[PDB]
């Protein structure tokens, strides 16, 4: 195939960046740490080639992600930096969040505490709250795509299953792509709108303050039979406050969820110790949230 250049050249704007670190692999894409060859500023670049772009739908795809993810600042979304273009690789320039996802996390960790999930909870619905107040659906949350800063902060990242909604009322009727934390009106084709990222939150809360996500099975076709029944059931050591955010949540009537602006007047978050920051230990140990030290 093509190989990837090792330096990457914007025409327009008239930067260099030097490809650096391999991240990992998404679809059609390859992720690096790149970085600006003058000023040594390092971003995550998303490339992908166009041998993958052949048939016209899969660059728009490209073309819509760009669009939406572009328009988009804030504290808790990954900032866009710029997109450019080779005869071979479309490039787009990321904010690089140093300490990789909330998946990293989970598979060292496990289950979390309580504050903690209530910690990341709350970045995450500020900005599913930012995204919907720009009429924009995620429409994929994950814990693979939410990923933590060098201060532990949450940034929404993957445009790439998102849309735009541009009339009040709209339903989608088409998700092209698999979301890991599929809704129920997906799945069975019935039209969808906004609930399906607080859904997805549901899930993510599931799998942080228990350790394992919500209806997993070994066939990916008997989870999504699971989905279509509400074949879940939380465990009875989890607090009724939080489990009563997530039965909320994971509901599968989509108009009996929460919007996005209501969940942090919950309950579970005016009713917990949500802590101003966690440490780097955080990441490998459990904290122990104590009054002083020693
Ligand atoms: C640029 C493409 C999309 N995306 C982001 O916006 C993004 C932002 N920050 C990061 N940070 C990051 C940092 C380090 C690492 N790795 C460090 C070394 N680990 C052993 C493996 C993972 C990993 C990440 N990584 C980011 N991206 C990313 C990077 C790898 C894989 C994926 C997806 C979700 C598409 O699979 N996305
Ligand atoms: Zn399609």
């Amino acid at each position: 195939a093509k190989e990837i250049p090792e330096v990457l050249v914007d025409p327009r704007s008239r930067r260099r960046y030097v490809r650096g670190r391999f991240l990992g692999k998404g679809g059609f894409a390859k992720c690096f740490e790149i970085s600006d060859a003058d000023t040594k500023e390092v971003f995550a670049g998303k490339i992908v080639p166009k041998s993958l772009l052949l048939k016209p739908h899969q660059r728009e795809k490209m073309s819509m992600e760009i669009s939406i993810h572009r328009s988009l600042a804030h504290q808790h979304v990954v900032g866009f930096h710029g997109f450019f273009e080779d005869n071979d690789f479309v490039f787009v320039v990321l904010e690089l969040c140093r300490r990789r996802s909330l998946l990293e996390l989970h598979k060292r960790r496990k289950a979390l505490t309580e504050p903690e999930a209530r910690y990341y909870l709350r970045q995450i619905v500020l900005g599913c709250q930012y995204l919907h107040r720009n009429r924009v659906i995620h429409r994929d949350l994950k814990l693979g795509n939410l990923f933590l800063n060098e201060d532990l902060e949450v940034k929404i990242g993957d445009f790439g299953l998102a849309t735009k909604v541009e009339y009040d009322g709209e339903r989608k009727k088409v998700l092209c792509g698999t979301p890991n934390y599929i809704a129920p009106e997906v799945l069975s084709k019935k039209g969808h709108s906004f609930e399906v990222d607080v859904w997805s939150i549901g899930c993510i809360m599931y799998t942080l303050l228990v350790g394992k996500p919500p209806f997993e099975t070994s066939c990916l076709k008997e989870t999504y039979l699971r989905i279509k029944k509400n074949e879940y059931s939380i465990p009875k050591h989890i607090n009724p406050v939080a489990a009563s955010l997530i039965q909320k949540m994971l509901q599968t009537d989509p108009t009996a969820r929460p919007t996005i602006n209501e969940l942090l007047n919950d309950e579970f978050f005016t009713s917990g110790y949500i802590p101003a920051r966690l440490p780097i230990t955080c990441l490998t140990i459990p904290p122990r949230f104590s009054i002083a030290p020693s």
